């Protein structure tokens, strides 16, 4: 478990995982793997106060798409808004597993989150979910009044493959010429369908997210090699010209995460393309510390969450 | 100038420095070198609003020590407080060169800064300044009412050698058993009188702070090898037992800073000793981005400053 330099509570978490192992996640059926995350997130008392949650089903992408709209409690008027794309490696995850993370971003930013219930993998494959994600984002931009938001002040946010999804939705919005986006919040994003970065090599196991999981996640998403080479799957492969004009980004990475290097590399490519980027590595931390309910009271995690909420707020102001 | 991955405005700054060079800083007299920083900081329009500045001379350390007390404007009552220790490699720096940085921390935190006017080097040598710094911190703890602060809610903060000073004052407070400190804010701290870390090797020149400057700074501070080995000069040399019980820390480092590795290493040692630490590397950034007035409008720099102010605020609340 862990490494020299892992933050103390995080290291204890890793050791607890190592104890009483269980089968590797990637050896489970999608149903059983989904239940592992559900059970783990439900195992910890967490503050979910300060929010008003309501479901809305929309017609877009030529289908019905379910949204969970999460609004700061006791606030009147149209509020700015961020789309929220959940992580879980495409196979896992949903709204309640991610509700604490979403709640923290909403309460900290004062903005409304719109969770999009994209179709999981392998039930669907690329590009089904990203097309749903984009469709919902366009819908919010043009129909925001219906759910109490100002669709002209619109960001995208997500963790892990949700960070992939947020980045790709920003690219799709550029491709489509609409909608205008204020900001992209990328928390430990997946950015490349390749597994040879220094961080992938160093943290292959023992640090929660493993290389084995990442390959399984990608395989469930799509085994089409040409699909994986597209910028809408692996945005790290985009040229400077393709990245030009994307909205300002905050990218948080974790020191002990296989995805650390590709996230920081994507931030560099955005910067080289003239996009405004803040790229921050949280040392001592593991992958997706912001999702994990058992880590939500770690002081560094709280600091990272204060930052994520504040930066959403900064970019969602009037004028 | 610079490297692949340097944030765009920062890279332009580095290129401007390279153009129209001038003599290396470390070849100048202390007087002339001091004027270089003064002139550069004065070259940029910056917001200094929202603060009330007043000088106070105190009797401590068996001498007179000048303080600049920087209070949020239009606020009544006793406020919590952080000591502020300026950087400049011991040779350079003062209050006005650092006033924008201090102002940003005050306005963002809502807490009062107490700048300590320690004796520069080589006019004095180790341990004169750190003894003054500690003496002033103890004074504020016990006499805070006189300058409108709650001395029981007291943090230490500083940039570069000021980060060294803040860390060392926390160690001296532990050694003395007083005063109680809420928090240490270390912005790109100097932590070791050695020059062989990977970051020292990689960024030896071309990134504002050079290895040559750092060696000159240390030489002016003290050439006593035994002094440099003391934990009050090089706190990285402290054992876990020596670090045990120190106050919670936020350490910000910069990706392209010779001091990056020793700062992150000190954060690791604090964590190993059970101290609460948040260690954050701002990618794309150079050394002491928070001091430099020409960089104060870079978005990543603004985000880092919002974080520094917020974390001071978090740790200076009642109860
Ligand atoms: C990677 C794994 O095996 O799942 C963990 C477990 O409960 O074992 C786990 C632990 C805490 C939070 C989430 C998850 Cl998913
Ligand atoms: C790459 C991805 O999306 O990461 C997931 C995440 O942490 O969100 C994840 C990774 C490992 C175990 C559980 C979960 Cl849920
Ligand atoms: C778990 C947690 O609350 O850590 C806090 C935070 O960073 O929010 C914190 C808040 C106030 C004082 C100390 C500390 Cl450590
Ligand atoms: C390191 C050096 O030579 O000083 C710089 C210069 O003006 O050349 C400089 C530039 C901007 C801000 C401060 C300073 Cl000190
Ligand atoms: C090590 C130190 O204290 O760094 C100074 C700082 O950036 O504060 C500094 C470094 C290079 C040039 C000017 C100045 Cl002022
Ligand atoms: C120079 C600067 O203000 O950048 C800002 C910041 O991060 O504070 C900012 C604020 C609102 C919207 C965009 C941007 Cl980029």
């Amino acid at each position: 478990s862990g490494s020299p330099g892992v933050e103390q509570h995080t290291q204890a978490f890793l050791e607890a995982l190592e104890q009483g192992g269980g089968k590797p996640l990637e050896q489970l059926s999608p149903k059983d793997a989904r239940a592992v995350l559900t059970g783990a997130q439900a195992s910890v008392k967490v503050d979910l106060s300060g929010i008003e949650v309501k479901e809305r089903t929309i017609q877009a992408n030529g289908q019905s798409i379910k949204l969970q709209v999460v609004r700061p409690a006791n606030v009147k008027g149209e509020l700015p808004v961020f789309m929220f794309f959940h992580g879980g490696g495409w196979v896992l995850g949903d709204f309640p597993t991610h509700q604490r993370l979403i709640r923290d971003l909403v309460v900290g930013s004062g903005a409304v989150a719109v969770y999009v219930d994209y179709t999981p993998s392998p039930e669907s494959h690329y590009p089904t979910a990203i097309n749903q994600a984009y469709a919902a984002t366009q819908w919010v931009a043009e129909h925001g009044k219906e759910i109490g938001v100002d669709g002209k002040r619109l960001a995208v946010a997500g963790n892990a493959v949700g960070g992939n999804m947020a980045a790709v939705v920003a690219l799709k919005a550029k491709e489509a010429g609409t909608p205008a986006l204020r900001f992209q919040l990328l928390l430990h994003p997946v950015t490349d369908a390749s597994f040879e970065t220094a961080s992938y090599k160093q943290f292959a196991d023992g640090h929660f997210l493993t290389t084995g999981m990442m390959k399984w996640f990608w395989d469930n998403y799509t085994t089409d090699a040409k699909a994986r080479e597209q910028i809408y799957a692996s945005p790290l492969r985009a040229s400077s010209e393709q990245l030009k004009g994307l909205p300002p980004a905050l990218v948080q990475t974790a020191e002990f995460d296989v995805l650390r290097d590709e996230g920081e590399a994507y931030a560099r490519k955005l910067n080289a393309a003239g996009v405004t980027v803040t790229s921050v590595r949280y040392n001592g931390m593991i992958h997706d510390y912001g999702l994990l309910n058992p880590l939500s009271q770690v002081p560094a995690v709280k600091a990272a969450m204060r930052q994520a909420g504040t930066e959403l707020k900064v970019h969602l102001q009037l004028e």
